[PDB]
């Protein structure tokens, strides 16, 4: 009903997806949804009991046979097939998890977001977790210095991200940023993004990235590979890939007219959204 244009975009402090929100969210049982690390839903050494095992200091032993709504996130880890016998209990109205790859209706994808910022005693985390900064240059004057940026580690996942390096590094409507993880460096990082209509997107270790994320909290587009993960999010502004091949000035600027020209469910990039999704339950 209320959906907007990407450029009307407005963010409060406390609007931006985390996965620690959500993870915090269930603590208060009355909500009536367990969180559990995927890592512990992947090597269950039971059918259907799963432990976070001291994860968060929680040691609950979780009886999935009796879990009413299941949450699955901190982890690369993806719910697929191997999950079969877990999404089959009929007392599991719903599974939200991070990295989807399972065309399963009980299986309900919520986005990465933002890095952990309060992930304990991790100096990476506090810094690229820095929600603030987000806020900040968002209400900065959006100039656009060029048509997309490039600021990805390839090794993360090369048969994608090598591609993109070696097709396009060389473009005049390319601007490539170096990788630098200072607080400095994620202030620039930021910034330059917000200076780019599009950003490649593409998939890490882990399908769901945080640069998508980051990307549509600064209103640019951020160019993704098609994925089975990425499915219950074509009602936001993704530009969705067949593959990394043949992307041309033309192309975006057609893809730029026609995206900033829709209207999208924008109340899916606030935490309030996932917050009233699971209370449905
Ligand atoms: O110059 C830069 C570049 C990147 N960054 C930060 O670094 C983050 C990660 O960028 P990288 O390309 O190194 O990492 P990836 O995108 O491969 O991995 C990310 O998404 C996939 C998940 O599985 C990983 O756990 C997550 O780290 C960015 O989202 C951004 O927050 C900066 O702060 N400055
Ligand atoms: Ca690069
Ligand atoms: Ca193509
Ligand atoms: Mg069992
Ligand atoms: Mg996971
Ligand atoms: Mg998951
Ligand atoms: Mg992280
Ligand atoms: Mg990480
Ligand atoms: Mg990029
Ligand atoms: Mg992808
Ligand atoms: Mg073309």
């Amino acid at each position: 009903l209320g959906s907007m244009k990407l450029a009307e975009l407005t963010l409060e402090s406390d609007d931006f997806i985390t996965s620690d929100k959500l993870f915090n969210f269930c603590k208060s049982t009355i909500f009536g949804a367990k969180y559990v690390k995927t890592d512990f839903i992947k090597f269950r050494q039971y059918q259907y009991i799963v432990s976070n095992c001291g994860w968060r200091d929680d040691t609950d032993v979780v009886f999935l046979e009796n879990t009413p709504v299941l949450v699955t996130g901190h982890s690369d880890y993806d719910i697929s097939e191997r999950e079969i016998d877990i999404i089959r209990l009929p007392n599991i109205r719903a599974w939200f998890c991070q990295n989807r790859n399972i065309p399963h209706p009980k299986v309900i994808s919520f986005p990465l977001g933002i890095t952990n910022k309060d992930e304990p005693n991790s100096e990476i985390h506090r810094i690229i977790g820095n929600t603030d900064r987000i806020l900040e240059v968002s209400k900065t004057p959006k100039e656009i210095k060029n048509l997309v940026y490039m600021n990805i580690t390839v090794k993360n996942f090369p048969e994608e991200r090598q591609r993109i390096v070696d097709l396009y590094s060389d473009k005049s409507w390319v601007t490539i940023g170096k990788g630098e993880v200072s607080e400095e460096g994620h202030r620039k990082f930021l910034e330059d993004m917000y200076a780019h209509k599009f950003c490649f997107a593409p998939r890490g270790n882990g399908i769901d990235t945080h640069r998508l994320w980051e990307s549509l909290y600064l209103r640019t587009i951020p160019i993704v590979k098609k994925h089975i993960a990425m499915e219950q999010f074509t009602d936001l502004p993704i530009l969705f890939v067949n593959d990394w091949e043949n992307i041309t000035e033309e192309y975006l600027n057609e893809q730029y007219d026609i995206i900033m020209a829709k209207d999208w469910n924008l109340d899916k990039l606030k935490i309030d959204y996932w917050y009233q999704k699971i209370l449905e339950y």
